[PDB]
């Protein structure tokens, strides 16, 4: 992006979140252009689903659902008029709002961000392809404050995560490729930082997260197809120059941390198939890419379950939520969760 704006691959096809008390619930588009849902249907190890229900209203975007510091779930889509909309649990685990307005227009998948004082925030990209935001004024409550520009030229979704001084950071691919990033700092005057360059010239949305000692860590396919990475070199400190892990990944990649306090990343293959990777160590180190089979038609959805395992969700050949876990001694066999999901990805 010129400096004017600088002064502040398939996606999935569901967002996860666990309940207050653990249950794992998943938000689609279903082929009646809907949101859809699906959750374990008790607080318990090996708990079955609950099978697919409908919210109604019409979505033009990829939903997306976060916890409030309060327990209620909360999903946010685009609607038919290209704004943002959102839908809440009147109570943790049950008794859903209904729809409701905070308007603007986004040209994005909307991204959640939870504030170490409970206020959800959400980032899109606006009609003028600049970042904006929008956030709870009270923790856990309405109402919403306005839309607010953070510039920028974005051609991506936007991925946000809390950094090691309880900020956020959020990055997107620009119209020269590369990956530009703000952070949330205490100052009064400059809040947000000026878009700063980190490079690269990738081909998939970005995805951020964090080590378990709190060097984010941003995942990327690159321009060879392979999966590429950048990380901070220590909590809050400067990055590394991007590098390759290699591959060849036909979606966007996912990421979680396991239980091992390690970053595992999952993307579609050439094949169509679930593909791995893991960090072995903390300096320096991954595994081998691994083949979990199946055959996928989205970027694959990662969650983690109450028990501490990676839960991982991607689209199926006949358009239904596939389905496949870590257990304690392995990996599961693939099962389907049914439903007939679409890709209404924004961004796409
Ligand atoms: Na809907």
């Amino acid at each position: 992006m010129k400096k004017e704006s600088i002064n502040t691959a398939l996606s999935g096809v569901i967002s996860a979140a666990n309940n207050a008390d653990g249950r794992l619930e998943v938000f689609g588009v279903g082929t009646n252009n809907a949101v859809w849902h699906n959750w374990q249907t008790v607080p318990n190890t090996g708990s079955s689903w609950s099978g697919w229900h409908s919210l109604n209203e019409g979505a033009t975007s990829k939903p997306a659902v976060h916890i409030n510091s309060d327990g209620r779930l909360e999903v946010f889509v685009r609607g038919t008029d290209n704004a943002l909309w959102h839908n809440w649990q009147t109570v943790p685990g049950a008794g859903w709002s209904g729809w409701q307005s905070l308007g603007g227009q986004i040209t994005s998948n909307p991204v959640v961000y939870i504030n170490s004082d409970g206020r959800l925030e959400v980032f899109a990209r606006g009609a003028d392809n600049a970042l904006w935001h929008i956030w709870q004024t009270a923790p856990h409550a309405g109402p919403w404050s306005n839309w607010q520009s953070l510039n920028g030229v974005l051609t991506s979704d936007p991925t946000v995560y809390v950094n090691a001084s309880g900020r956020p950071e959020v990055f997107a691919r620009s119209n020269d490729y590369s990956l530009w990033y703000i952070k949330q700092t205490a100052s009064h005057t400059y809040p947000w930082t000026n878009w700063q360059s980190l490079s690269g010239v990738i081909t998939s949305n970005p995805v951020v997260i964090s080590n378990s000692d709190g060097r984010l860590e941003v995942f990327a396919r690159g321009s060879d197809n392979a999966l590429w990475h950048i990380w901070q070199v220590a909590p809050n400190a400067g990055w590394t120059n991007w590098r390759s892990l290699s591959g060849i990944i036909t979606s966007d990649p996912a990421v979680h941390i396991n239980a091992d306090g390690r970053l595992e990343v999952f993307a579609r293959g050439p094949d169509n198939a679930l593909w791995h990777i893991w960090q072995t160590a903390t300096s320096d180190a991954w595994s081998e890419w691994t083949s979990l089979s199946g055959v996928i038609t989205s970027a694959p959805t990662v969650a983690k379950n109450s028990d501490g395992w990676l839960e991982v969700f991607a689209r199926g050949a006949n358009n239904a939520l596939c389905h496949i876990q870590q257990t304690t001694s392995s990996w599961s066999t693939w099962t389907s969760l049914g439903g007939n999901l679409i890709d209404a990805s924004a961004i796409k």
